[PDB]
């Protein structure tokens, strides 16, 4: 019984791309400031073309399941529009944290937008699961913009750097990186070859509040 859930490995995700150039440039400066202190950490830095907020992870195992995931994303749009009622959902970024001292990310600043984004993420989780898709992960959901992952440098983890030293980013711990307005949400593949601009391959996409 427990096997398909035991063997589960996400391979797709819902993604909010970062498009505000102020955020993109600020994250690049943060990454460069860390590299200057320890040149070995360059290999852990995520490519700027990939900057995004993950909204939901899931497993889609064949063409039919990918098509069902596409359907679920298209069906999610009216739920989001009903929540927001045409007003921008503005996501400000401030605060730096880590998961297990292995993934470093910039946090969403506190405020009313947090609960709004959390409700969107929970609606996505529920509606995708009701179509029979296996979703989610053991890590508790926390919206974040990842800038580095030690898992991208596995040899370094065995040869000197097992954890991210928080002192590396201390100068940025209260910096306001900028705001992203919710617009596009993509269904992205984790494994497929990336686009020429460095962003993930997309199976489909929706836009919220378009004009």
């Amino acid at each position: 019984r427990k096997k398909k859930r035991k063997d589960y490995q996400p391979n797709y995700f819902l993604s909010i791309p970062i498009t505000n150039k102020e955020i993109i440039k600020g994250i690049k400066i943060l990454q460069n400031a860390i590299i200057q202190q320890d040149e070995r950490l360059a290999k852990a830095m995520v490519s700027d073309g990939s900057f995004h907020i993950t909204l939901l992870v899931m497993q889609l195992l064949n063409e039919d399941e990918v098509n069902i995931g596409i359907d679920a994303l298209l069906e999610l749009k009216p739920f989001i529009e009903e929540l927001l009622q045409g007003k921008h959902l503005t996501l400000p970024f401030q605060g730096i944290g880590t998961f297990g001292n292995q993934v470093g990310f910039v946090k969403l600043a506190e405020g009313d937008h947090v609960n709004s984004l959390l409700e969107i993420a929970e609606t996505a989780n529920r509606t995708f699961q009701e179509k029979g898709i296996l979703v989610g992960e053991s890590r508790s959901f926390k919206p974040h913009l990842t800038f580095m992952k030690l898992s991208k440098s596995p040899w370094l983890r065995k040869n000197g750097v097992k954890k991210i030293d928080p002192d590396l980013y201390e100068k940025f711990i209260s910096h306001r990186f900028g705001e992203e307005i919710l617009y596009r949400i993509d269904l992205c593949s984790m494994l497929k070859k990336k686009q020429s601009n460095g962003y993930y391959h997309c199976e489909s996409s929706i836009v919220i509040g378009e004009k």
